[PDB]
């Protein structure tokens, strides 16, 4: 029986265990922590008001790397010590908190990033901002009859196809204000983007949830192509880990994921796991693709 420990969902804590879950599969984030947390454990071991020592515990026992006998975690303690000081929001909670913590070395989730404007109407280019990530958001595309959504489709607008209106072009401007008759071009921007530093724990996020005239939230429920297997070299290899997936709408949903078997070491396993917070099932690959992600944990081969 190959089985991750499950969590306890007293009503309102899914996308926590969901993205606990996802976390504990990207085995270099776990390590990192081991060796962050190696500074508490200097005299005696400090038992206790740490989030890194609480949030290693609990992807040590979910990764089965410490014998656990309660068939289910409680993860509760997680949500104490944040309070104290969507599963997206909550990832870069926990990172920024961690920062925090660590202000040694950067949590493999980290990246840089060369930004850049250009305007699409006379290729004039903003001054290059120099900017660091622990995600990559992307945007999803527009979908058509006969034309899938792909990942790569997402990866190339996130890229070079992002449009951006919050700024208006300098060179159009002085010359729309000549003596003469000129008609004002609609402002369009494209941010052009350059990765630098490829983190070797990625995560892609897949903005689903939009914002109707009225203020009111919608969800898009299209699916996105996305493999196991993940070349970033064409925006300069990744495995992917875990997924997160959320079902139902943003009132009444639930969020789950899929996560890879804990090793028997250094392998990855090809056994997928289907975790509903304390429900634990196996799953095949061809389950995993089929659903529509919204998290996407990936790790450096
Ligand atoms: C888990 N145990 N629960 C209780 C019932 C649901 C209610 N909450 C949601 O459905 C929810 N909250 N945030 C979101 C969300 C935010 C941003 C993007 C997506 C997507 N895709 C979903 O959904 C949760
Ligand atoms: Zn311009």
């Amino acid at each position: 029986k190959g089985l991750v420990p499950g969590l306890v969902n007293l009503g309102n804590t899914c996308f926590m265990n969901s993205l606990l879950q996802g976390l504990s599969a990207c085995p270099a984030f776990i390590r990192w922590l081991e060796e962050f947390t190696s500074q508490y454990s200097r005299d005696q071991k400090e038992p206790p008001q740490y989030l890194s020592l609480t949030l290693l515990h609990l992807l040590k026992a979910l990764s089965c790397q410490e014998v656990t006998d309660d068939e289910v975690l409680d993860a509760s303690c997680l949500l104490d010590v944040l309070r104290m000081y969507d599963a997206h929001e909550l990832f870069h909670v926990i990172t920024s908190s961690l920062e925090d913590e660590r202000d040694k070395s950067q949590h493999p989730f980290h990246g840089r990033l060369t930004s850049n404007m250009v305007c699409k109407h006379c290729e004039h280019q903003s001054p290059v901002r120099f900017d660091t990530f622990d995600s990559l958001s992307l945007s999803i595309p527009a979908a058509t009859w006969g034309h899938p959504l792909t990942l790569d489709h997402c990866l190339h607008h996130f890229i070079s196809s992002e449009s951006v209106r919050d700024v208006v072009c300098d060179n159009c401007t002085k010359i729309e204000a000549k003596g003469e008759k000129v008609e004002h071009q609609r402002t369009t921007f494209v941010k052009q983007l350059k990765l630098g530093k490829l983190p070797q724990c990625l995560c892609i996020h897949l903005q689903r949830l939009s914002w109707s005239s009225h203020g009111t939230p919608l969800k898009r429920h299209e699916h996105v192509q996305f493999n196991e297997d993940l070349s970033m070299d064409e925006y300069k290899l990744f495995r992917l880990m875990a997924v997160v997936v959320h079902h139902g709408d943003m009132h009444s949903g639930h969020f789950v994921t899929y996560r890879r078997s804990p090793p028997s070491p250094l392998s990855t396993s090809n056994q997928w796991l289907w975790v509903s917070d304390d429900t634990v099932r196996k799953a095949s690959l061809q389950e995993v693709l089929s659903s529509s992600a919204y998290l996407l944990f990936y790790e450096r081969v």
